[PDB]
């Protein structure tokens, strides 16, 4: 049983690098292949995976650029004397973003080098049992053998079958390196990427429009979703409901060129949406499992949504082949989750541990202009599982102290917690719609890991004055409640 | 056949809380509230310390400072600002005050709608079940009540030294200052001192902090020193181990000129170059001395005027209860006061047996670099559980928001203290970084659930968010590695 490597990691992303780093602690020959196939417009990036180069990192960063804008406005009533209007510079921003990314790109490379992990910038493709072919960037092929493999190739944006889409639209992959300011833009899609992007685009000052197929943030508590929606609409994001692009043609070429988008809905009507400068097409992602030669090793995969089914230990049907991250069928598409998986995977293989990755109740927060953090079940999802009769939903609005001097957005920040009456009112849902939502939510997610109950929650005391405290005093229930408007 | 079934002496955090609840059970309630002026004569409205001269103001100015840092940050994110943006104290405090008034009135209005009698008068017991309310012009009125709740809270303390009351100010005064404080010296080193020192500086002033001994006495000392080093790195000067002995006025004026002189533990003296404003907050004393306590028989620690109390907030005199800062051995925290207050009323007229849990109440200090914490201090844990039994996991972290501006890497800090003898139960929680409070709160809940280290680890983090490092604390102090690691690891 002698191969070139104990473990080959296909994909240098969130999960891939994690597995690598850990695997490395136990003196094992490991190599990670990572390669970034270009977007149709030809955009590329470095080691690090989606989060690092065209996902969370960029997104939060720009999100922050937008927040900072609102901060400039806020500063006036706090005594800072600013100029009625500060202009934004796309160029400069992206530069700083990328600058950082590069630092991360290198960092990782260095990290792998120090941990004695072979890194090869090449496309991995299985060719047969225990054997994989790495295609160089110049086309040079090289074959490698390994006792075990970890498929960590993540996924890429998906386009609409419609004409012109690939040729003149962009996706998140391209957004974060756009060499020019996007200009008036249309964003097609309504889940977190679409909303978040649409959000910060607007926050930085652009004319933004979101075209939704159906409902927003499908998957998440629909009420919270709609609150996010209304807020975006109230802060200059235009929405076109129930429509889907049918064709996108180029009226004029140019950096911010001019595109003509047309769409049809469930209504048979059609609209030639006034042209836009850029069309943000993030509307889904497809797992990169199609062209990595899985047939040659016998790995089974959901042929419809290329996701890979897997044991609770991340093992595929093929004993020596494991997978991690987004690719996983049924799991969540989240960096932390991928890094944990990866991490603990190595721990089990080479570290003799029995801990598996718990994918229940993992926090998450979507960075819309008005952030949204949540952990656990969504209200409707709770009534389904536990029965309307047995759910009690405590909620309230709140007003961040920070917003008063500015005098804005009262009664918008919202918080609710859903409890299971048949279980000590165990809090099985947590939702907050306010500033720093993530920082607020993290803590409570831990609490959910300890079976936090409503009485315990109440028994905790709040930190004042700080947004997260309304959770320490949720007294009004939806079931009866009446007003939770501002006392 | 008493006048009211409950009278509440104090329109503060706790007081108003009790009123509001009590009021739900249809009982005749009256809350007296009166604000004795500061020596410089400043006053304020209904609402208590937190509202008029504590948390509210404090945070708001703290926010004024953070926005300053925010303007600076915006440049590398693409906003084109001017190298220097000036700050206007006047405008800021107007805004702050404005808000406060909004609170002042809100409370009055609430009391009126809840049907609670509100009388702006100073309360003083005269005899069993009887209290004398001295109005503002000196008119007296007496009231009778079946029960009383003493919620007077405390007030700033001055140093015995000369000139202190005549030329210095305290937090009481700070948040209404009619003029920019100018170069100021802040005497004292606990939360109030450092917080105010902090935002003063962040707003652009020359600030110095004079410490008698250690900083943040009472808090996990290492965290405290970090806070300090941070303040020092961001232009707050500190004088260690000194105490003012006299403050003389070199020149009157709105920002006038004072000459401060101090002595240490070392017999040496320094005539600290004058300053424009000397912020003297340095402790607080319970207002329990001049309220007619002897006439009803309430016992109180004569040394620290705090009121000893049962686990139900009852004093030694069965119909008299106390709440808030005044409580002996409790925490001087608004939310705590309001919980107590609320729960109290719940017990009295709501037939409940829930009592307020003063264990592991989270807190955060709003210094320029915020510090949140809950549970025991590292040192406090070893004392309790024994060095041998404590494992402390910690790490540095770099808020994504800080990279683009490129500043303060390896400065935010996070540690968790566990009890090896109890499945590494997390008994301590400390975070030094932005948004500390919002980070801490959640965990404080966890603590109430007996959060264990393995549970913690089992929790998945939200990325990219400061809070997440807690979801991956792997390096222990005892095995000391470097927790210095920019960039990347996994
Ligand atoms: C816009 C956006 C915002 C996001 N925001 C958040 C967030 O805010 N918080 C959060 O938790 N998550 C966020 N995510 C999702 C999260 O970043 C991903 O879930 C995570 O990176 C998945 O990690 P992974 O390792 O499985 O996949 P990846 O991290 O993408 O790893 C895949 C890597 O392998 C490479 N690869 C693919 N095929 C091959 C092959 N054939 N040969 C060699 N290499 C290959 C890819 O180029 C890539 O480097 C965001 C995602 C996006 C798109
Ligand atoms: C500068 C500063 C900053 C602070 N920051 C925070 C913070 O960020 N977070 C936090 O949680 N806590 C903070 N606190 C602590 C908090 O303010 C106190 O815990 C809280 O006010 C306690 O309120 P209380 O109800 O016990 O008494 P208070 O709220 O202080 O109210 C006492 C009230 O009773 C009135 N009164 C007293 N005697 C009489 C009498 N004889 N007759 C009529 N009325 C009377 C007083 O005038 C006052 O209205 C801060 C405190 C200070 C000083
Ligand atoms: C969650 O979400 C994941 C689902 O996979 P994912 O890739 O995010 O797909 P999703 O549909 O959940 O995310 C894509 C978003 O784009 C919209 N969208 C998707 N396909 C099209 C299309 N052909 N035309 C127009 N709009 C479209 C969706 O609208 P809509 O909600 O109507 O599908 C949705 O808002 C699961 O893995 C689970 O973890
Ligand atoms: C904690 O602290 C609370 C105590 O309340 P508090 O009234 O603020 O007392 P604290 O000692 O907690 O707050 C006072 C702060 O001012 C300093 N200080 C106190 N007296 C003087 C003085 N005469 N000259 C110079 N500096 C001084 C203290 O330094 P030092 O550490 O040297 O006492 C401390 O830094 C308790 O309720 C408990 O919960």
């Amino acid at each position: 049983k002698s191969y070139d490597f104990d473990l080959i990691i296909i994909g240098g992303g969130s999960g891939g690098l994690a597995a690598a780093k850990e695997a490395a602690k136990f003196d094992k020959k490991v190599m990670v292949l990572d390669f970034v196939t270009p977007t149709p417009l030809g955009t590329n990036w470095g080691l690090g995976g989606t989060c690092v180069n065209v996902g969370c990192i960029p997104k939060k960063l720009m999100h922050q650029a937008a927040l900072l804008g609102q901060a400039l406005k806020d500063s006036r009533n706090y005594g800072w004397k600013l100029e009625d209007t500060v202009k934004h510079d796309w160029e400069k921003m992206t530069e700083s973003v990328q600058n950082h990314i590069g630092s991360l790109n290198w960092g990782y490379r260095v990290a792998l080098r120090e941990k004695k992990v072979v890194y090869e910038n090449a496309y991995g493709k299985f060719i047969g049992p225990h054997k994989i072919m790495a295609t160089n960037n110049k086309g040079k092929e090289k074959v490698y053998s390994a006792e075990r493999f970890l498929i960590a190739t993540g996924e890429r944006p998906r386009y609409l079958g419609i004409p012109g889409d690939k040729e003149y639209c962009i996706s998140s992959d391209d957004l974060f390196s756009l060499p020019y300011c996007p200009g008036k833009t249309l964003v097609v899609g309504a889940s977190y990427v679409a909303l978040e992007c649409a959000g910060f685009l607007a926050g930085i000052g652009l004319d933004v429009t979101v075209m939704v197929r159906s409902i927003l943030l499908r998957g998440f508590d629909q009420d919270m979703a709609n609150k996010i929606g209304e807020h975006m609409e109230e802060h200059g994001i235009k929405f076109i409901r129930q429509f889907v692009p049918t064709k996108i043609e180029q009226i004029e070429a140019g950096t911010p060129g001019r595109l003509k988008v047309t769409a049809k809905s469930t209504n048979s009507e059609e609209t030639i949406e006034d042209e836009f400068n850029t069309v943000l097409l993030a509307v889904g992602r497809d797992s990169c499992t199609r062209t990595i030669g899985l047939e040659t090793v016998g790995v089974k995969i959901n042929e419809k949504t290329g996701k890979i089914p897997v044991t609770d230990e991340e093992q595929t049907n093929v004993p020596y082949i494991y997978a991690i991250g987004d690719i996983l069928e049924g799991k969540l598409e989240l960096t932390p989750v991928a890094i944990q998986a990866g991490r603990l995977l190595a721990q089990r293989l080479y570290g003799g541990s029995t801990v598996k990755c718990d994918y229940d109740n993992v926090p998450t927060t979507v960075f819309t202009p008005l952030e949204y953090g949540c952990c656990g079940l969504s209200e409707e999802k709770a009534v389904e599982k536990f029965g309307e009769e047995n759910i009690e939903v405590y909620h309230s609005f709140f007003w961040p102290l920070e917003w008063t001097v500015p005098s804005r957005d009262n009664n918008k920040c919202y918080a609710k917690v859903i409890c299971n009456l048949k279980d000590n009112e165990r809090v099985v849902g947590f939702h907050v719609l306010g500033p720093n939502a993530g920082e607020v939510t993290q803590g409570f997610a831990a609490a959910l890991k300890c079976g936090l109950t409503k009485q315990q929650l109440d028994s905790t005391i709040g930190i004042h004055p700080v947004c997260a405290e309304i959770f320490t005093t949720l007294s009004v229930t939806k079931r009866s409640g009446g007003d939770i408007l501002q006392s």
